[PDB]
């Protein structure tokens, strides 16, 4: 029996295993090659992954996601205290642990986040089993290079408690390193750059490589610049020009606003290989249909600080390095984000033209490289 890679996003999650000399990324129920890291509770059913975002009558206070924020975090953490404020379901103290309160077919309930995340990797555990046509029992987990002891013990514990033999915890940038066989190299060191923008965070981690050995030399980024921040553009854009049109402001509409934001996202995506995208939302607000389009150009201005912005982390995971431009081997993209082309020119004209390793879905490579790892441990 195969193990399997899954990358437990904050935002995304996926997963692939290795068989016959290749790794398949698995598709899940509805065909789409990673999952929302959403769990909802109801009246009568829990929901998980993309069943749980899409909720036609979402109930905001019951569906939970950035688990990946509080794992292995103590409550009193600076960090849960400031992500707490920004979050519509709430946070409880259970003996300096954080617990995120729901109700649940009527019930008040409380889950542990590693609780939480190990229900999306139930998903994607059974995402595989339905693919492979038998059980799982053992897998390769990712995390951020950033993450302490405890981090990566919850972790692995939300692994464990999904049904899973953790067969190891590995960073992130090393397994999408070795979705491109860069741990393949002999002797002598290779400078790699890891350039990741997903949903919620971009890290920028610098590797040696030396004879299949990997030292992380740098990292650098910033925990709250991802794709949602792209999305919020879009969204205040979108706010105005409806208001300009109809007279009318939709912003404090919870159920407006989270429907304009669904078809910014899907607008956004299709950005990143068209130069337009037509959006048409039916009885927005008030019965009245919203149905207008965005270019690629005006999302690029919407955006352009945010862009802009990614390139002093690559500068300062150099100078901490102590490494030059040139000096760098390879650059891998990793990340949905990454998929939009401004991204990619800003990132290869700061490197005077270098080429980018982005063959494989940058959304993918982390998983792909789990699952490279899950089969050699085997
Ligand atoms: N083609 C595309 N163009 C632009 N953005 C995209 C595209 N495909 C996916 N995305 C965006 O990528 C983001 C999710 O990326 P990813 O799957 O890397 O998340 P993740 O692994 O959870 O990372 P993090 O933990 O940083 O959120 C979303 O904001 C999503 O809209
Ligand atoms: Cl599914
Ligand atoms: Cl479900
Ligand atoms: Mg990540
Ligand atoms: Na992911």
């Amino acid at each position: 029996a195969a193990a399997i890679g899954i990358d437990l996003g904050t935002t995304y999650s996926c997963v692939g295993v290795f068989q016959h000399g290749k790794v398949e990324i698995i598709a899940n129920d509805q065909g789409n090659r990673t999952t929302p890291s959403y769990v909802a509770f109801t009246d009568t059913e829990r929901l998980i992954g993309d069943a749980a975002k899409n909720q036609v009558a979402l109930n905001p206070q019951n569906t939970v996601f950035d688990a990946k924020r509080l794992i292995g975090r103590k409550f009193g953490d600076p960090v849960v205290q400031s992500d707490m404020k920004h979050w519509p379901f709430q946070v409880i103290n259970d003996g300096d642990k954080p617990k995120v309160q729901v109700s649940y077919k009527g019930e008040t309930k409380a889950f542990y986040p590693e609780e939480i995340s190990s229900m999306v990797l139930t998903k994607m555990k059974e995402i595989a089993e339905a693919y492979l046509g038998y059980p799982v029992t053992n897998a390769v987990i990712t995390v951020p290079a950033y993450f302490n002891d405890s981090q990566r013990q919850a972790t692995k514990d939300a692994g464990v408690i999904a049904g899973l033999n953790v067969l190891r915890i590995i960073n992130e940038p090393t397994a999408a390193a070795i979705a491109y066989g860069l741990d393949r190299t002999g002797k002598g060191e290779r400078n790699v750059l890891i350039f990741d923008l997903g949903g919620g965070t971009f890290d920028v981690s610098i590797l040696t490589i030396d004879d299949g050995i990997f030292e992380v030399k740098a990292t650098a980024g910033d925990t709250h610049l991802g794709g949602e921040d792209f999305d919020n553009r879009l969204v205040n854009h979108f706010v105005e020009e409806f208001k300009r049109k109809h007279k009318k402001d939709i912003s404090q509409n919870k159920r407006a606003v989270r429907r304009l934001r669904t078809a910014c996202q899907r607008a956004k995506k299709t950005l990143s290989s068209s130069t337009q995208a037509s959006l048409e939302i039916d009885s927005l607000f008030e019965g009245i249909d919203f149905y207008t389009s965005i270019t690629r150009a005006r999302f690029e201005e919407l955006c352009s600080d945010l862009f802009r912005s990614t390139l002093e982390p690559v500068e300062k995971a150099l100078r901490d390095a102590k490494l030059d431009k040139a000096q760098i081997h390879d650059l891998v993209l990793v990340g949905g984000s990454t998929r939009i082309p401004k991204v990619q020119k800003l990132l290869q004209d700061f490197f005077n033209g270098r080429d980018l390793n982005k063959s494989i879905n940058p959304d993918e490579a982390v998983a792909y490289g789990a699952a490279v790892q899950a089969a050699i441990l085997m």
